[PDB]
């Protein structure tokens, strides 16, 4: 980015300029996994947008995940698995672990990538403050809903006492656990849990960082690519999407249906995708509004 | 408590007064550990203490331990220590696992239990926020000062942002890992930082939680128990006390010294030992004063 | 209180918690007269209590009253009196008297032992920023209705501007005298002001000093002692109840049925009966709800 | 006023202009006592200047005084006097009735006078709040100094806090008692608690209301009337004043050494003397200059 | 103003008190134009009145014309004039001398001489900070609505930073050019701006100094003189007036009937008449009233 | 800037990263002058520049020259000028021209364009609320100091008030005229005022919009274009530049002697220059650093 001349560098920028006037001042949910996560430059990079929209300020919250790391301690660990379905059965051992790895690990690695540009960074779970309240879920496997242990949705969020985070200047970084009406505190899935806190936050978008190029309605034909997708049609679509792409894609709709303007599933293997999906029209991303 | 006379019970209360008074509005840093840590009764005891404070408008301040957790951790994990002298060797490794258990376990408890009163406790390190940094420390073993890997002591404190925190009526619970100037994690002895975060919020008191009556002189003489003692002659006296009391007094005496008015090594085996030590004048502790 | 163990002491203080929780930030009316009112050793022990209250983040609103107060000064000064009935007429040579010993002598006896405390207790009066105002009231005599001169009821009251006061930590002591619409000042029963005022300030209890155990259904009855009524069982056991205790029921029934959780009527004669009654469950007193 | 042509009321107001600018938003304190305080006409028109002042964004404070009401109440009571000097003796029990005449009667009057125009006026004394405390003072009698019982000077005065009562828009009227350090309230002469208060709050002001048209030099020769006169010339001329005009003297020497910019005597048997002096150059009151 | 007695200066200020209370804290808009304008006596005194108010705590709020001062720069351009009935039709280039004249020099004037009082003035457009929009109006000519260029009435008003304004303690002086919604800025009479802003601002009273007495009904008749008229008699009496009439009686209906308790006609040929007509019952102004 | 690959765009954007957090919150004042205010792209752009720094959290101020519309409208009034040096003499009908050109016209239409992206715009001259003051200059000619008229330097700035207009979210809009101490407005030279804005609001940069690519040291010599320089080495340089950039590099100087950390000559030419010299390493520009 040397040779390019310098009044391309000048064009790059004043275009983002409808993208800042739309985002000041406004919440921006962002779902961070993926290789996102586990690649040095992807994750370095990551961490700085998160600086840049809070340099701008724009006010992200980020709600990450990790499935694989928690597998992999519980590996390490030797506690044997059970398994219902597809879906490992989170006994109150399991769910140490998962909140030991999510906040202890995960969360403080993020932490720690964003706050070499500032005081910026602050981690949390429902349980702190109370901050989010999780009621159990059941899955359904082979046509019947199944119990597979301390695993819950976002029940209520403490809207207010969330946003007083942000208005701090800090940008939280969610590991998805929260205890339900008894204390008792259940793993929530990542994807759903940022939709949940986008709807309660009034957030203006939703992005979900995953490693596809965005949405095929019929994968894997190249031209299935769609960039911009209604919540009905969506809707409908939804029962033939491969199984990795469920819960994104739920994820946005529970979002758009709830308020939220627009979510958006993002190639989360592009270095700074974050800063091209919003401050750039030249995204791969599929962006979900509601119709 | 039932049978004892409704006047007697009136007294007690009423005794509280000078001490509330002294407190109201005020910054308490309270160090936990030991078994206070491990019963389910002295814990939720503890817990509750914490909620007392917290609605007589208190702002108490918890350091948390963890020692044995972590040992319990890592060879779980099946991590060889590497020892010099009687300290561990902190690894990157082994400072990976501190982290995960001091924050993602032995804090997770305490802010459940404190929460079960209401929106009150939330977990930090220096990590977040950037609330305070660490400087490596060595040891000194068998006369020279050693190396034992990624340990420190608190080197600054963002006063400001976490006064902020205790002004929305939080309850911070610190578990002690911090980043150096360049952004790598330490492990922080508690009860060192509980006496630094002690000094730089300007607490009116620092509470040391231990597993004994209080500080003996000349231990085992019953007749040692010394109830209040000044700085110089505990100084003085540092040299000859038992290798579990050193870092419990070498705190004491740097917070009363830094400023903070009273620092108290009290007996975390009673039940409800920081509302005898704080509301009552039948504690068993010691009180270490400037002199 | 000094042969009693300290895990009884403990026990006794962690008992008060669930109503600190209760109470905490909220407002509390408390009526005092009675023997609470005129022995050295009770009010020494109510000023304490009042100032209790304000180190734990609690509201206090002290309302008095000083009936007798102002008869003896009507002696002292030679103003014969008129009497309909059983009521003195308060003509406006003895409202001069009546707010000149009220605001004068009770209740500056009330703000200096408070002040013993702390920079807490201000006395303040209908009059004063016209913090509220007094409708004439006629009494019922013989079976009729009958003037008997400038006493009045609660018309009126400066909601904000009351809770203004107690928001800078201030504890408003209230003598009972107040404009009318045309600007003459009203004696205002104290019982009946003080449920008035609890109303009007959202307060989570009122507190009635009286020198009885407690409301007796059958007096003399020993075993006809209630510890909790609801409104509409009491309002139709009030015409049955001595002369005494009617406005101090009244009161509670005012106050209950305006939205207050609960009224008390409770022994003034106990020291640090207030400390009795909130932080306790071994009161004698009886409570009032709304059914 | 209502033959006088229009365009002459006109330059009446327009004049007032350069005083509004001198004043808005500035504390001007009124010692109120002598003719003003017992004539109607006097008096009505003394509370409509007071709210003038606060309708202009000018803060006033009133300072009363009331000694003949005492002497009044006193006889009325029969309690006989002890008199060193001149001076009455101020026993516990003098002071009793002093403190209730002067806040429960005198204070009032002027409360509910001023309170016909808004909700402004507010009364207290250096007990509420603990807004001043006082010394015990002696008198020089026959060339020895003498004690004459609990009457005093003020002490210290929490000036903060009575800031924070003018700012709420309130106008303050001082009843001059006040604890001194152990509690013990004193009566403390209203002329010299008022240049006192003037000090503590900064004021831009200070008028002092008598029964003379203004500082003659050489009573009662009419030419040595002054209207405008320095501290250092006064002092010198003090020892030569009549025995009415010495603490209205001392009074205004205090304050403007102290740095109040100017203190004035003015006439109280004007009516709206107040607005005479301070919107109008024609005042024959006399002005307090450091020099 | 010298040889009149002090007693009547006192009586012409105390019968000011009414009109302070209704103002004090309150928005009046004063539309300033005609001799008020052109006469340095009356526009020194104007530009006095203005800070008067502002050190009495009213929130002044003027809007300025300039038609003949437009005029006259145009004809020194050499601008020539289209005229469509007897109005010129105000071209782009038109605009741009109109703007220039009104923002750069009428309201510059006036900004200084207040400000020859203290920092208050400050100058603003419709422009400035989209402080309010214009929408295009036509003009009836000869029975036919007619387009005479960019001109137009308020269209919205941003209240809440107009208010913001004003509570810094600032008197803004608006020129009455906005841009309509695609940005292109027009000239809107001053007289109907006046009614606009002080029905946006929530004004208490809408003052327009005109170069008349006040409104005859039956001019010249000297007895058609009214002083206080309502809405609905004037409406009906609107086709009956003077045309310079007109559009300052059109000002005060919108103005009344859209809330604003009253507007008055006042001679701006009186030096002082906002003091005369604000403060005093002796204005030759008329009122308007809603009915 | 479409053909451009999308990983090209994102490394564009998030090189700007350093920038951003170096100007977040921090004041950057912009003289503005030259083509950069004559060309409708180059304005456009200009204008854009500035609601990007404000949709960052910048605070931008703009201070603007006109000489040569100036000029353009004396030639229009038949003003004919008198001249000493290379000097026109500003008479006081010369003043009212600058004024209204500099006010009315040159700052309306910069105002409107930053309005097109939002409230943003507000203008304002050193008259408005007197935000800043202005003392009489002369100037050298002939090596003789000369008179020429109301021509000055800023005086003193009302550096509170103008940030409390920034803090409000606005963009101001400076034309440089101000009152000397006798309220007799001046005219000041753009780049000078700029300089004194800047050190007077604590900016973190000056950037000053000229039509070249920068300092040239040995103008013509395309090699003595220098990219950085030291106020000490450039003051050494300022007797050997040509005559129209010596108020440019006065005026870097003034400021970051003045403690400005960085001024800079930027080549107004360039379409979104600020946006090239802020948030790019690619700038034709020089800096100024004090040495």
């Amino acid at each position: 980015i040397e040779a390019l001349p310098t009044h391309i560098k000048a064009q790059v920028l004043a275009e983002a300029l409808p993208w800042l006037k739309q985002l000041h001042g406004k919440v921006v949910v962002v779902k961070y996994g993926g290789n996102a996560m586990t690649d040095d430059t992807l994750r370095r990079a990551f961490a700085a947008d998160m600086a840049f929209l809070r340099n701008c300020g724009i006010h992200p919250v980020v709600v990450h995940g990790g499935g694989p790391q928690i597998t992999a301690m519980l590996r390490r660990l030797g506690i044997e698995g059970d398994f219902k379905g597809g879906f490992r059965v989170t006994t109150p051992e399991v769910l140490d672990v998962a909140r030991m790895v999510l906040f202890g690990q995960v969360g403080r690695e993020l932490v720690n990538l964003i706050n070499a540009h500032g005081p910026y960074a602050v981690g949390i779970t429902g349980e702190d403050a109370q901050l989010f309240t999780a009621v159990r879920r059941s899955v359904t496997v082979d046509g019947v809903a199944t119990d597979i242990g301390l695993v819950g949705d976002v029940d209520q969020v403490n809207t207010a006492a969330m946003l007083d985070l942000v208005a701090a200047g800090r940008i939280p970084v969610v590991s998805t656990l929260a205890p339900d009406a008894d204390g008792v505190v259940h793993n929530i899935n990542a994807d759903t849990a940022a939709a949940a806190v986008a709807e309660a936050l009034g957030a203006e978008k939703l992005l979900m960082l995953t490693d596809i190029d965005g949405l095929y309605t019929r994968w894997p034909d190249r031209d299935s690519l769609v960039s911009e997708i209604d919540t009905g049609t969506l809707a409908q679509l939804l029962p033939t999407l491969e199984s990795g792409m469920v819960p994104k894609v739920e994820a946005c709709l529970r979002a758009v249906i709830g308020g939220v303007p627009s979510a958006h599933i993002i190639d989360g293997r592009v270095t700074h995708c974050v800063l091209v999906e919003l401050f750039t029209d030249a995204g791969t991303g599929t962006k979900v509004v509601r119709g």
